[PDB]
């Protein structure tokens, strides 16, 4: 839609709820799921990629020195020869975007958890994915979304929620910060431009309506 | 098109302050009046973005203080009317940039100040020919643009601005401000009119290009856990 996004503070509150669930948990498997969904929720709100793209991120795709991420495939959901579930497709939404410092922490945290489980948990088959379940597979979309809805509801948000709304939220954020439609698309990808353009329009129209309000603040004498 | 192409808010603020400071030091009531009015005009154009000719053509009846709006319906033509008033308001339709714009409280304040001063003069000063203009000299005429520019220039010099200045830069400054506030080009255009749109366009593009470059810098402030 046109109003199909969340406010930063709504998302913050979602992430805090999920982290809270993560902390009460005893099962390490459940803890990892909730921990990671919290990371993924923030990451997507802060970077705007599709969920399929975020699930496909691998260690080599990140460049922490230059604070950039190379987005170059999505998940195909079938088993590879090793039993691993979910395989990366390399096969033109391909792009390189910039990572904030926060986004880098998020990635480092994911990778740290992954090094540890790789090393200590026999069931964790490292295939170099970053956002993984306890088996080292890219987390399944349906699972991420389920946890996200449940949190959103628990937190009293009324809107329907899913990974899409997070991507939309990032587009809404870039709009509010005065980024141009073209720059937003370089970052978020040229796919589904109708939706992107629809959000851009809605937001920039609110900003225009706020014009006299902002000018009210300006006194020079 | 450049940073020399408009003024920062604080540069405008210094200019106004310098102009008012000069006004306070003056003996001649006529000179003090010019300076006081140049200062009001400088702020008003910076806050509103009209061309100087349109600002000079503002009359009491064009202002709607209750709805905080201004009706921009004419510009000044520099010739004498049949009573000897210099500068006449032209409202011809074809040179149409006519528009209604919103005024801020400060802009309203500014207008009320100028009008109050004109009322004093209209009542006491025999040589004030009252034609309802707001931004006037002591004869009741719309102030001449060169006398505004000359004072504006000296203010800029004295305050250390090393840009080329005239009324235009104030209009450009307003456009720059609305661009930094994330106002769409369509909205800017409705407020400031379509005249010299090549310039409006180039300012908007320059600023929006700056804002795009500042993207990562802005995002660095975003943290949600
Ligand atoms: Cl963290
Ligand atoms: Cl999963
Ligand atoms: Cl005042
Ligand atoms: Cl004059």
């Amino acid at each position: 839609q046109s109003n199909a996004y969340l406010e930063l503070n709504e998302i913050e509150s979602i992430i805090k709820d999920i982290n809270t669930k993560a902390q009460k948990m005893h099962s390490g498997i459940h803890k990892r799921f909730y921990l990671f969904v919290a990371l993924m929720t923030e990451f997507q709100a802060l970077n705007g990629m599709r969920i399929g793209e975020m699930l496909a991120i691998q260690n080599e795709d990140i460049d922490f020195d230059n604070k950039s991420l190379n987005i170059n495939g999505t998940i195909h959901w079938f088993h590879d020869e090793s039993g691993g579930f979910g395989v990366k497709d390399t096969t033109s939404s391909y792009r390189t975007i910039g990572l904030s410092s926060r986004s880098c922490e998020i990635l480092k945290k994911a990778i740290l958890e992954n090094k540890k489980d790789s090393k200590w948990n026999d069931g964790y088959l490292n295939r170099n994915f970053v956002f993984t379940n306890h088996k080292g597979n890219p987390m399944q979309t349906e699972r991420f979304n389920k946890i996200l809805r449940e949190a959103a509801k628990d937190v009293g948000i009324d809107k329907e929620v899913s990974s899409h709304i997070l991507r939309h939220s990032h587009i809404s954020l870039l709009s509010q910060q005065g980024v141009s439609l073209k720059a937003i698309m370089d970052r978020v990808g040229h796919s589904d431009h109708r939706t992107t353009l629809s959000i851009y329009s809605h937001v920039t129209e609110q900003m225009d309506k706020d014009m006299m309000n902002k000018l009210e603040q300006v006194k020079l004498g």
